[PDB]
DNA sequence: GGGGGAAGGATTCC
DNA sequence: ATGGAATCCTTCCCCC
């Protein structure tokens, strides 16, 4: 078995850049717009345009409005990257017929049984890398190696517009070498936990005690992280589904008022149950955002499927519940789908 | 002790 | 300040 991985360059800034061509060259920034304040938000993709001065997907809309001022600032557009990244999903299947979708920007591909060697990876990745962009003016970065996460290594470090080759000889060099806080899964978080438990790399998780791992990270990423200190991984191109379906707003004020939280909370569900089409939720989940800026969901699941009767319902009841069991002001509340039929 | 889940928080990505 | 859709992982409880 052999991996080819492909990403889809800063996906949203791009979408755009094909339907107004007069975007590129220049700074372009797509973000999500709350009601709060004239221009409240959070940015959510950026070109490199944009990176390239300091602005990225997270930060406020008004601290970017501050670094580039005069980037074009375009509201967030998903369904029509949906869409689109679909269009290039079957493209892609054009090649494999055991392709793994890994979220809208990115999917793995097992050319095993097509392309033997790196000679002929190189050649076929590119071959995908000008179709793309030829059929749809759009850019990637190919990356190549034995598993998922060591394709998506050779393409975050080639991006944008990049085609990355990786001998099954620096699966092994990478371990030790190479930084561990970039390992798909890795966060800032994790990273953190982990440099306090001595590891900077992923040769470095066999020197430390493994019943210290679990309790710092788990067994979860603990056998993950130790996998790949042995240049086996070896995990297979699964299918994958949608788990979850979910939609989370923002409320002109923050709250505690359930008639103040309905509305948000009823329009979450309508959009959500939108994009549900064809799938029945056993599961339900308010999740509100204290005010103190934390998470508080409470679902709840069912012997059968969710009508949205049901849905708006049991919503008023998971949300009552959370408005006890908390007292701050919940200021974005929201609803997540689960356990489909 | 653990199988089989459901509930809830926490962490990753863009 | 701090959007958001989504998953991942810990603990809980039920009962063999
Ligand atoms: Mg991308
Ligand atoms: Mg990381």
């Amino acid at each position: 078995m052999i991996v080819l991985f492909v990403d889809f360059d800063y996906f949203y800034a791009q979408v755009e850049e094909v339907l107004n061509p007069s975007l590129k060259g220049k700074p372009v920034v797509v973000c999500v717009f709350s009601g709060r304040f004239e221009d409240s938000g959070a940015v959510a993709t950026a070109n490199y345009e944009a990176r390239k001065f300091g602005v990225k997907a997270g930060i406020p809309i008004v601290e970017a409005k501050k670094i580039l001022p005069n980037a074009v600032y375009l509201p967030m557009r998903k369904e029509v990257y949906q869409q689109v990244s679909s269009r290039i999903m079957n493209l892609l299947r054009e090649y494999s017929e055991k392709i793994e979708i890994a979220s809208i920007d990115e999917a793995y591909l097992d050319i095993s049984d097509k392309v033997r060697d790196y000679r002929e990876a190189y050649n076929l990745g590119l071959e995908i890398k000008n179709k793309i962009l030829e059929k749809e003016k759009i850019t990637v970065t190919v990356g190549i190696s034995k598993n998922k996460v060591f394709a998506k290594i050779a393409a975050d470090m080639a991006k944008p517009n990049g085609i990355k080759v990786i001998d099954d000889e620096e699966v092994k060099r990478l371990i030790r070498e190479l930084d561990i806080a970039d390992v798909p899964g890795i966060g800032n978080i994790t990273a953190e936990k982990l440099k306090k438990l001595g590891i900077n790399k992923l040769v470095d998780t066999l020197s430390i005690e493994f019943d210290k791992l679990k309790g710092m990270i788990g067994e979860a990423k603990a056998r993950y992280l130790i996998s790949l200190a042995r240049d086996e991984y070896n995990e297979p191109i699964r299918t994958r589904v949608r788990k979850s379906i979910g939609r989370i707003v923002t409320m002109k004020r923050n709250s505690r008022n359930l008639e103040e939280i309905k509305p948000y909370l009823f329009r979450a569900i309508e959009e959500s149950y939108y994009k549900l089409d064809k799938r029945i939720p056993k599961a339900i989940h308010v999740v509100a955002v204290t005010e103190d800026l934390d998470i508080v969901s409470r679902g709840r699941t069912f012997p059968h499927g969710i009508s949205k009767e049901t849905a708006y319902s049991e919503s008023v009841k998971l949300l009552q519940k959370i408005l006890e069991e908390d007292e701050r002001k919940i200021r974005r509340i929201g609803v997540r789908f689960s356990k489909f039929i």
